[PDB]
C-alpha cells in the first residue's frame, strides 16, 4: 500500500554503490566497528570527504537497511544527514554494512568541549555560545520527537559540530545517561530522550565533566531512586539549572516536551546581552 511503497521508496535512495565509494584512514575504532574517513563521488562529478561507520545475519541487514532508509529520510539543520549505506562483504561470509557521512572537521561535542579548556584549542567558549548549542540540539531532537523517533543514546559524544558551529544530533542508539523508569521497566519514551537532553546540557554546561562525580555506574540506580540529581554548576544561570532539572523529573509525563524545551531555551537565550 502507502505504506510499503514509501518504505520502498526510501530503500531505493539510501544504498549507494561500493565504487562510488574510497576509504581511507582510521579515525577511530571501538568494539562497534571503525570510524574512517573517505571520499564519495557525487551526482555532479565532483568527490566530497564523507565519515564511514563501519558495524550478524541477513535478517540483521534487512533491518539495517530498513532502519537507515528512515534515517536517511530525516532532513533537519540539526540532525546529521545520512548520505546512505554501503554493504561489503568480508572474505568470512560476514556481511560488512557502513554508513556513510558527510565529514565533521570539527568533530563531536564533547570533545570539543574539553579541547576549549587547553591553551592550543578553540578559545574560551561563552555562555551565550554553550547556550547556542543547548538550543541546536533542542531543534534537532524535537524534529525527530515530532516524527516519533526515538534516538536511545543523546550525550554530549554523539552530537556533532558542522563547519559553521551549529550542532546536530548523530549516533542513533552508558548507565549515566539513562532516564530512571528505563533503568527500572526497560522501557524507553521520548520523555527518556528528554532525560538525557538533560544530562546533555549538563556536560555543556560543566564544559565536558562526566555526570555524577562521586557516584559509581553500579550505585546510580540507587542514587536517582533516593531523589538525588545532578549539581548545578557553578557560574550557571539558575533559570537554565530548572530547565535542566525538569527533564529529570520522577514521572516522564510531567517532564517537558523537546519542543517546550527548545523555546524556554530561546527566550533565555534572547535575554543574554
Ligand atoms: C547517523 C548514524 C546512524 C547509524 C545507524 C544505526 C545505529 N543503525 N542504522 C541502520 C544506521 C544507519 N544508517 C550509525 C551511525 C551513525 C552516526 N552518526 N554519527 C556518526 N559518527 C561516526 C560520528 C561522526 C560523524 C561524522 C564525522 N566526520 C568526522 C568524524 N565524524 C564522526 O555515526
Ligand atoms: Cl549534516
Ligand atoms: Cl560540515
Ligand atoms: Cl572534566
Ligand atoms: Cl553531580
Amino acid at each position: 500500500g502507502s505504506h510499503m511503497e514509501e518504505l520502498q521508496n526510501k530503500l531505493e535512495d539510501v544504498v549507494i554503490d561500493r565504487n562510488l565509494l574510497i576509504l581511507g584512514r582510521i579515525l577511530g575504532e571501538g568494539e562497534f566497528g571503525s570510524v574512517m574517513e573517505g571520499n564519495l563521488k557525487q551526482e555532479d562529478g565532483t568527490s566530497l570527504k564523507v565519515a564511514v561507520k563501519t558495524m550478524s545475519s541477513q535478517r540483521e541487514i534487512e533491518e539495517f537497511l530498513s532502519e537507515a532508509a528512515c534515517m536517511k529520510d530525516f532532513s533537519h539543520p540539526n540532525v546529521i544527514r545520512l548520505l546512505g549505506v554501503c554493504i561489503e562483504m568480508s572474505s568470512q561470509g560476514i556481511p560488512k554494512p557502513m554508513v556513510i557521512l558527510p565529514f565533521m572537521k570539527y568533530g563531536d561535542l564533547h570533545t570539543y568541549l574539553l579541547y576549549s579548556r587547553l591553551e592550543t584549542g578553540p578559545r574560551h567558549i561563552p555562555l551565550q555560545t554553550l547556550l547556542r548549542f543547548m538550543v541546536d540540539i533542542a531543534l534537532g531532537m524535537e524534529y525527530l520527537s515530532n516524527r516519533n523517533f526515538l534516538h536511545r543514546d543523546l550525550a554530549a559524544r554523539n552530537c556533532m559540530l558542522r563547519d559553521d558551529m551549529t550542532v546536530c544530533v548523530a549516533d542513533f542508539g552508558p548507565v549515566k545517561w539513562i532516564a530512571i523508569e528505563s533503568l527500572a521497566d526497560r522501557v524507553y519514551t521520548s520523555k527518556s530522550d528528554v532525560w538525557a537532553f538533560g544530562v546533555t546540557m549538563w556536560e555543556i554546561a560543566t564544559r565536558g565533566m562526566t555526570p555524577y562525580p562521586g557516584v559509581q555506574n553500579h550505585e546510580m540506580y540507587d542514587y536517582l531512586l533516593h531523589g538525588h540529581r545532578l549539581k548545578q554548576p557553578e557560574d550557571c544561570l539558575d533559570e537554565l539549572y530548572e530547565i535542566m532539572y525538569s527533564c529529570w523529573r520522577t514521572d516522564p509525563l510531567d517532564r517537558p516536551t523537546f519542543s517546550v524545551l527548545r523555546l524556554q531555551l530561546e527566550r533565555l537565550l534572547e535575554s543574554l546581552p
